[PDB]
């Protein structure tokens, strides 16, 4: 059945068939953009008590803090892995190297996992509402558990904000430029003063980029609006090819060190280049298997990682305080692990369905009304 | 009983004792905009029919329009009353003036009933989504009947475009600040290239109003500025009080002529002043009911006017050809009336729930962790 | 099931259908001091009376001091035993290490048993009470047993006050700048007259740390003001991270030993040292357990060590004299025996309830008012 | 019974009668500060009608608006009546001249009469609550029913913001003592420089009025401090006398137009003395029962004026927008009528109870504790 939010009309009868049936029109139909440090928040009570209960135990220093550690590297090893079993097939497709991640299965304590069973895309009863990003969020979730691990040795090769990357493929890109548009409709706020012969100082700011082609757009930036290089930038940025991105070729000859600094982010190459991630990966895992896994395994109950098809409402509580905050209906478990480490930074839901119809209205109308007329009797 | 939007979580309830209950943090949850016409659409197929039916009496030509003018007045009449019978009571209060429009019971064609029965605000499994600008189009929707009556005879006292209206009440004032500020940005939007001393062509714009006082707003307005004077009228709306509006004083000595002309309003006085409204209106249903009525009656089957509590899903449907078009999940009743006559302009739904935790989250969050708890430090 | 403390409101429902539902917006609801010594004001009967029951098994009167000894220190482990017991999880998280005081259940004197079973947080009608500095306190109670035990051999390893103990833990920080504000207001109350090139006495004081920001607070502190060495200490602290109060680098080049020696507080260190003091506890447990409990448990009937949920009414009383006072309404057994013991310090109840409505004031008023209303413009 | 707040101790033994019964030490146990305007907020949505309802009846303009302007005097008048016959012995006994505003018995809306009832002291399970400078309240409440109604006419006599007014009696004058401590507290707060010779530009403010007598900090205030004039004034004033404070002679020779002017009050005298409120009272309830009673009743179901003993939970929830908030638990009832109106600015609970024993501690513990003595046996 379809979802009962609202009361159903009275049958008001007549129309004939006019073959209306609903099809989804907006694919995804709801987004949701989680907190990129989710996987820690969740590891954190756990990770904690490896450093409180540590101590009666024999582990102490180094270890204690290692073994800690380890926590927050499965955390958002095994987050990756979720968010991919939930990803749709090209998505699956494109991060395909990656996939070790995903068919990794070390335990991890099991409400730790329980827990991070709520991320990924969401089928509900209004269309698919997905998450924001995931192929970006994958791979920096990915990274994250890489550098985290590299504590351990203090090995400083994986010594990034993880948060920030980016990487040359089109998930990353689309990114960029969404993020591009959201800075210019931004800086394009701020007022300057043009002192004119012709009447005394004005004051005015930079044009929005409304209907103007990209290319002029760029041109009819004046050095004196404020932030002008970075509106430079960032155009030019709305401009990039995937390939002009990889190679630092920006339109209008501008410098991704540049754009990168401007959207406060950090292009993932050298070490944090996808194929050296999942080699790396690969020898974490082995050494974890080794060294950690009996201690790990020793404080907690531990449990298979998840690895569903759909995420959860839970996925769209925001916590403060005391305090949660959603939107639409949550069940109460969804509430409740939603408070406890408020997944989410935005989300939206904005669903919209469509009909055909075998005959044009008026016919159909004047039909309906038709009902009404009395027969002429005697 | 809670919306199942979406799948529910499977968990251990460990950490259900915590008290958090769903709050509705903001209200109204939502907002359906409603094309002015709506009365027009649904009546129109029952006007026309007229041709034929009204024969069963034997209708000269010219009575066969009155007839169906009628039909086009009572529509709005009838919608007027609907939408009247599920305002809020603050509504329903302020708007006591008109309500012999609300009392009047003058029964209409069966089906041209149950259709006009979709509208006013509705309670959904969400919250409340209202009817936008209720108020003021209550007054409008009456002002309409009133006006497709008065063709009956060529009394032009009556002759305004209804769907433009605006009044001297509150409900109307927050409209008037709405449409300004729109607009305003609507207008920011263009480029005029300032040559100065400085540089040659400028490709530049007027600012957006951030966080500028409205005051200050409106001095920094450049005379050269395309659409100058109506960013001026407009800057003035946004600060213009109820009072100032009834008395054409707005702030910056600017002309309410303008600021209407801008939004392209008309202000509802004389003629179209609610209580004048009021006497027109009854009397004209005194005439509908000597005139009319017995030939209405002998014509259709006719039933009791809408008149009930809820609106329906069927207000947030558009139609354009063959295609209909919504946005959450619809009965088929509601898509198909909604089909029919393409009720709504818009329609949001932002519902904000809020709930508070007995328990501080980084002692939840221990308990939770202390599910996998092992012997050796387990309470 | 509300508190039914007053008298409900007899009233008509038409306004009812609003949904203003009670939510917890603060917590906690109330919170609790308790008088440190309150194990040793329990332990204090049973340990003097050993003087005559210790005859029962014919103990020399060095004996009978050992085993009285342990009286106090094991009402100590006890009484943290249960506030333990009774904290939030993420108290009894951190405080993980000496979890044992926890777990261990020697048993002690029946009475003096349920005498200590009533401290600890507690839940009530209003919201959770909790014990101010549970955490510091928890710490302090099983030093101090740490230290009445180590009188049975003259052992100076432990002999500190333990009632001064604070640790490099978030727990202590938190208290430590909290005796910081109130110790800086307490100053600022003093008058010294600083006679200038103007005028001659000018009574003055010390400005109160109101919306300076705390660096700038630390420089305009005028080197002649009464105890302005402690001021600078103090606004230091107000100041210092967790980090800085572990290595003795207090912001303003200042010194950890002031702001203790100022707050007249120990820094627990060295042996008082939480890890030490478990080694030390298991050790004395296991010594009472082979030197004392066969005497002990000779002489008195004993019984299971407190360990519940819930602390009661009785810790919030306080004695002087022949008269108790408490705030709250009690019952006799609280009463009672917290007249006997005396133990709080202070007591504050400060719920906080917040409520959503569907609906607008402007019109659930509205409604209200129309309950009067007439036929003649009623729905 | 005792109020269930808490759990009862499991009963621990023996203790000898000690005789420990409670005794209520706190006189009041608690506050509560209405909201002044209360009686308007309420009178509100009545008035309201009387103005939308007007125009379809033949009540227009100037008359239309004098039936909704008794609406709001009645309500203070009616809210005052409530008051009083709440208001503790003595209160009424200093308030006997205005006790026909309590005889009065003009009927008014049925539930704006209900409405009304909320208002007043409190009894309750932990001492009795007050309703803050009642006195004061209940004087200003009448003069402001006095005030409404003198629109009517755009007679000025009365035309004062009654909020502010204060009389000549004990009451008012606890009210601008305690209103004098808190302006002090609140100016010392401020910081002024003292540059001199000996070290530089300095940084003090005025002292805390703590232990210093009241004569001596008055000459102790520097001209040069923030608002040296007003903490003069202020000073002097918690050192008046109902009598001098009745005939301007303020100590340190002060003037109440400065002490008056200062807390923002109004001195009640001339046309807002107590007699002549009564009168002018007696001639406006003889008016409205003249000329105005008959609209009134034809517009509203109406009910006799409240009167009753105790105020009600009501009086302690805050409103804004669409949330209530409140301390302690209330009834639904009272938390939705509280919602409506919004009734308080403030409340405080702050009960205290004493016992006394026969004996003392020490010899009663000493037995408590020899109850665990085991019996010398054989």
């Amino acid at each position: 059945m379809r979802l009962g939010w609202i009361d159903p009309l009275p049958q008001v009868d007549t129309i004939f068939p006019l073959g209306l049936e609903p099809n989804v029109e907006s694919i995804p139909a709801g987004e949701v953009e989680l907190d990129f440090n989710l996987p820690e928040t969740i590891a954190k009570p756990f990770a904690d008590t490896v450093t409180s209960v540590g101590d009666r135990i024999q582990l102490v220093d180094d270890d204690k803090e290692n073994i800690a550690t380890s926590i927050y590297g499965l955390s958002f090893f095994k987050a990756a892995r979720q968010l991919y079993s939930t990803m749709l097939d090209h998505e699956k497709a494109v991060n395909q190297p990656l996939k070790a991640v995903y068919y990794d299965e070390t335990p991890i304590p099991a409400h730790m996992s329980g827990a991070l069973g709520i991320i990924g895309h969401m089928k509900t009863k209004v269309g698919d509402v997905l998450v924001k990003d995931a192929g970006v969020l994958f791979k920096r979730g990915t990274a994250a558990g890489v550098t985290k691990f590299s504590e351990i040795d203090n090995d400083k090769t994986w010594n990034l904000d993880c948060s920030k990357l980016v990487w040359a493929d089109h998930s990353s890109l689309s990114m960029i430029k969404r993020l591009a548009s959201e800075k210019i409709s931004q800086l394009v706020k701020q007022r300057y003063r043009v002192t004119d012969a012709q009447g005394h100082v004005y004051s005015v700011s930079m044009p929005q980029l409304t209907d103007q082609a990209l290319p002029d757009y760029y041109d009819s930036i004046p050095d004196v609006a404020p932030n002008s290089d970075q509106l430079r930038v960032l155009t030019a940025a709305l401009q990039m090819s995937l390939a002009q991105f990889r190679n630092d070729e920006l339109p209008h000859d501008e410098d991704r060190s540049d754009l990168l600094t401007t959207l406060d982010l950090l292009y993932a190459d050298g070490a944090y280049e996808i194929s050296a991630l999942r080699d790396q990966f690969e020898l974490l895992m082995a050494r974890y298997t080794t060294d950690f896994k009996w201690r790990v395994e020793s404080i907690f109950k531990v449990g298979p990682p998840p690895a569903g098809t759909t995420g959860y409402g839970a996925q769209t509580v925001s916590s403060t305080g005391n305090t949660a905050r959603w939107q639409f209906p949550l069940s109460d478990a969804d509430i409740n692990i939603g408070y406890l480490f408020s997944p989410s930074k935005s989300f939206s839901l904005f669903p919209k369905m469509v009909g055909y119809s075998k005959r044009a209205r008026e016919d159909a109308s004047a039909s309906f009304a038709n009902s009404d007329a009395k027969k002429f009797y005697a």
